[PDB]
């Protein structure tokens, strides 16, 4: 019953901030992904950090056709008052809702309670498609904020790989190997990897390792700028102006 | 039962192309951290950009005390002629081991079977610190490989928790609101919350909400190598090179 | 429900290197009987004799009518691999198809994990004729290859017997007390006993002991041909021509 | 529980032609192998031809320090009837003896009543060794007669690979690629295969696939004495001295 | 479970001598009465003794209209085997069937597996008339033989009681109060009870113990016939015609 | 359990006519066989006549160590009626006791109701030797006598059987085949069947079939006694002396 | 069901020395009231006096309109013979029916199985209405004859309440308080107790105590009558013309 | 569970109007009989009438050595003011305590729940001796008072049933057979039969009804004023002096 990767994502009425909706058809009827996330409490300092970072990406997941969904066993009014805190304190409205799910409904139907707190969910994270299908699921602990940049390179990466019927390498688009190759599935009869090594159509190392470049010049490179936004050093950081 | 955050790593015996090996006992004897990471099989073309990906940061990993291991339902057998393979036709030594779970006995216990395959892991990793307790959890699907440098910048920013007594911020050390400062963990009581307003110790936005920036220069330096190496486009692709 | 000689070959969709095939209709409705045969694991030395053997007698068993398909716990990928391997290295091409069966799903439902290993099948023979009915089982351990030519004069004895409505005695045609004779079913009333008695259209020992010699000589020299190729010194060794 | 290869050969009491017995003990005692094999019923023809096969060998399996025993579901005074017909109309002295099994009990704890017959055993074999392990199983049907000379090839090539530390090739000792050659056991470790591809103490095709010769002249000379037998038209048939 | 006096003879299908039957359907279609008896092995020599007295006596139960059916957990051969050597040694051919019953399937079914043996059925008697009920049941053990000749009483004595609607007394008809006198069933009610005291109709003891003579002379002469045989030494003994 | 021959008889304490006792203790501790035998109900004219036949050869059970007990769902009140009824209207005293059993434990544990009455016990006879082991079961319906004088034959028998290591012959002593001989049980193995058809020490039909007459004259006349009383018309019938 | 006061007697069929009925039908269908009583066992001393005592009063009975129905375990027979030694030694008949209950059946439906006696019923008495409903249960034990003249007034009392619809007093003919006075059923409601106190209609101690005359002088004879005759000394005892 | 005639009294505590007592124990520790009686409820009318009955003959009661006890389902506080109001209105003080049994408690140990009232206790009536042994118990219903006499005259023929180890025939002490005589038990088994008849010491009708008159004049006339109170019109009405 616990959530895996190629399942429906589980049927279920929530609330949230923004009111009552059904996942997660409330999404595939609109025919958006949705990342739902996860956070161990409202006025939490880590738990703030990442609103944050979430918000200032949220035009990011707009392009993406992602919409973002929190998660908390805390109530709807100790939601309004953090993003009041937050819209307040750092100048960012947090525009996307948030779970309340007090007595862990939510959290035990997802499995987001672990051993490091009884009460509070884990950073979990589920990127579910238009399909409504889980695609990607991390889970991050109490003491460690996510790097949201990975989020958003994970649902480019999977959009490019349906689309392009490819796969995707370690680090894409900065693979050792290929670089900003894309993976043609490899035969899976004697038959396939006789026609793979005999068509010339594709660069290969091996019948099981075929790949060429299909995504185009932006796509990469709007791939590598999510990359390059986590590595750069911030130019200023927003507690000076709060 | 499921492996959880804050649980001990479950106890098991495990055949790998090194021997046999007690987990998580193996790395404890030795104080070291460890990363299980699964793939769905040998001589499959991600999962070869994957074990590549990792032994070019088999060094980092070291350097930090963390020991890589992998997982599929392959035999010992394929594991040294994939490994043998990779060597010799990319020019790259996989230098740790791969543990071989022919009838799924170790994939049903770490929950790695998940719906894309009946019969072949998800892109599971386990991150289990020095006392063996697993600390996070990542699933990536089959057409997707995954980004490393996050890995190691989970170790890093995790080892830092624990030494300095910090949690750290979304996006560290490039966090927006306070770059590569680290937050002291918050209150939970009243005495604690003004005791904390009044102490003036640590910058703070609010009683739940305290940083310092208690990391070297040279930790820093190493998580945005780390990130900027993700970035950067590699100097020469190494199907080029063979 | 595990399988007895007299049963129906069990109802099962396999994955195999040619491709996915129900047995055992794949078979039946192409009018022919099956071997499938077991081994523990690819690229195994004796696993790898016993391939060459099933190969060599290739044309022996399509002259009976009869198929061949192999299983082991390993990869679709890594049958490809081991199959090209054996090709390049032996000079003899592996022209039927192995089921992968990675989490022992057809091992366990066929009774092939024994106390030798929990992880890898014994070296299992299932001889299936055209009804698709289980005729003849063998179950030889990891360190000893099979008697390919016994599984030839089994499948050549069957069929005669169909075919002239007769047993097969001990050691046929080579039996030490009718030679190439073939026995009439005995006798299962007292009625039967009198009539077979006072009949004299059969060599009798017994009222239960008759036997007469219809089989042509080509079916006679056939499969004494098996027996004698069983028995004789190789001319030369295939690991000389490499 | 279904007896497996590697399992102990299941304790019981035994009634025979010869008295009450335990197995496996009472040939372990006597540091003997031993062949359990059963058949349909007593003066069945198939059957007589069996026992005056194993009857005439029985000199063979004495050499190899096997002795014999039979299984049906006959009544020890049908055992005694039967062998003295064999003896006085056959010419041949059944010198073994046979278990008598009328409730079935030794057939259902063995496994041996199949769907050919609801009443009447199948032709099953065990090949059990000196500490009473099951080593080898053969099921053969009521229709059709065994090789007794394949059973004497088991046995003698079991008892090699025993005592030289091999596994035994397809064929052996006439195998296509290293004829009478026996199979060191390979590598499971990246350090054992490389050791084993440098050290040059044995001919191999490959790290995985190494062979010496040191079965005796007299070892493999006897396991062609099998096989040629099988292979040869009697030199006169005992049927003509009736 | 066990059958009782009253209760139709278990529904069941029989493997005989003379081929397949349904119990009780093959006798209750003929009109016929019969006598299902068992022994616990063929060639055993009470079992023999007793074969031999039913032959003997086989007019005498076709004239009742009763047939005979044996029964032990030899096979159909053994059954053909042994009546040759009755018919060859003793002169006497068994005329009726034996039910073959290898797997104790009939004997569990009858209840026949006592505790002198577990693999051979007692000596049991079912008396079954011609609607297919049991009349009478009777177990001798293995080391004392059957009086057959007061299974022709029984039957005789039942349908003399079930015509002339009367009850047998003790050892008729030599009873030692009424002789060859029948019993008429007693009253149930005061009112029936004060009308037997009241007609004159009966010799009478008691209003409950009511007699007349209504068996014809043949009747009671064949059932002393029975009886006169039974205690009569044998004017020349069968052993000495061997 | 329901009783089996061979087995000890059902531990069990009864209420009769002469007080409370333990089966088989009371008889065991005195070293005297006992018969058993159950009537439907006392009053009733058949079990009269059965009661008026055991008084008769009650001295015929005394010279053989053998004391008798009757059995009925009846009050010890009804027996002491019935008993006495008996004695003054036939003038035949019963000196047996008669065990009460008006909840029928007795009747449920022995199995004595069978389907001709759900409230009255069946005509039993359990025949039990001085070990209290069951030897023989006897089961006739309600309309029928039992032959009293075939109880003292079978335990007679028994007795001779058990004193002289003899097995007793269909019909004893008046057997067709051997008169009043006795037979030695067959040889088990094949050893002693040899040995058996070397000694000459007995008359031999077989191996199978071996015979001699170590019974007194006085054994076998006292048995033939029995059956003569029963095939004897009465020399004067008890009614006309009432 | 352990039958209760106000439930509808058990459906049952049972068999009395008059045959088979249905209870209650079988008196509901007559408008009758029934009276089953339970005895231990028929010749015993107290029953035979209660049998006398219920068989004096019978023309009572049949004026209030009920009939009477005896129980015991003891068979039909004992039944007959039993009311014949009453008619006979003390020169009163028995004219109404006794249930045979010889497998304790009715006894364990009615509970009257208690623990004086494993085996003997209770002396249980019933007393129910012509609508079958048990109105009366009297429990005395096996030392203790009933006192029939307290069913009677039971019986009586009960109709007259019923019929003049009021509730009758302790010890009713003759209550200390009211005399032959019936009581008027209370107020269960405030409404109801004021308005009692009212009406001025009933004599009254308060409003939850009023009470009339409306009995007849005939039913209070009769009644008086029942209990004259328990406190007289017979002025001939029955045993004295015996 | 539920309580029968020769059982213990059930150990309950309960609370009555006079304080908390273990029963059985409180009245055998004094060698004291009690009769614990039920009644509906407090206030009702009948119950009212019962309670003045047992109070007014309650010297009876002690002469005997039997304690009264009375049940209802009511409280202490009821009791108490239903005790005062008998005694202010009638003039009758009840000396005995009433158990309290709101919850039902002690009713449903006790069986005393009846179809008549789901909620009101029926008029149980429970005679326990000084051992704490149920002896009788009836069951009265609503509508119908007891007769208390005959529960006098029960313990007292019980008494002296017991003391002088005698039955106690039907309506003693004035049985229409016997008048006062009192019955001997009668002899089980045909020893005692005939010695009770060969004795003369014992008036007889038969070996089963002996009686004697060992009961005292005072026993005799005591029991008979018990009936003689029952019958007698009352003097003056205790209403007519309320």
């Amino acid at each position: 019953s616990i959530p895996l990767i190629g399942e429906r994502f589980p049927e279920m009425e929530v609330t949230t901030d923004h009111g009552v909706i059904k996942l997660p058809d409330h999404y595939v009827s609109q025919g958006k992904w949705f990342v739902l996330f996860s956070h161990p409490a409202d006025f939490t300092p880590v738990s703030t950090t990442e609103f944050v970072s979430f918000a200032r990406r949220y035009e990011d997941f707009q392009r993406l056709g992602v919409d973002l969904i929190g998660l908390s066993v805390d109530s709807v009014f100790s939601h309004i008052k953090w993003k009041e805190w937050i819209e307040r304190h750092i100048g960012v409205r947090i525009p996307f809702p948030i779970i309340a799910d007090p007595q862990g409904t939510v959290a035990r139907r997802l499995g987001l309670l672990h051993a490091e707190s009884a009460t509070h969910t884990v950073r979990g994270v589920f990127i579910v498609d238009a399909r409504g299908v889980i695609r990607t699921m991390l889970y991050y602990p109490m003491e460690l904020g996510r790097l949201v940049d990975e989020i958003l390179r994970i649902v480019k990466a999977l959009k490019l790989g349906d689309s392009l019927k490819r796969a995707v390498p370690a680090d894409w688009p900065n693979n050792e190997i290929i670089g900003e190759g894309l993976i043609v599935p490899p035969p899976t009869t004697e038959d396939q990897a006789r026609a793979r090594m005999e068509s010339g159509q594709y660069r290969s190392l091996d019948w099981a390792f075929s790949w060429d470049t299909p995504a185009s010049r932006d796509d990469v490179e709007e791939a590598r700028r999510y990359l390059r936004r986590a590595a750069e050093k911030p130019a200023k950081l927003l507690y000076e102006e709060a």
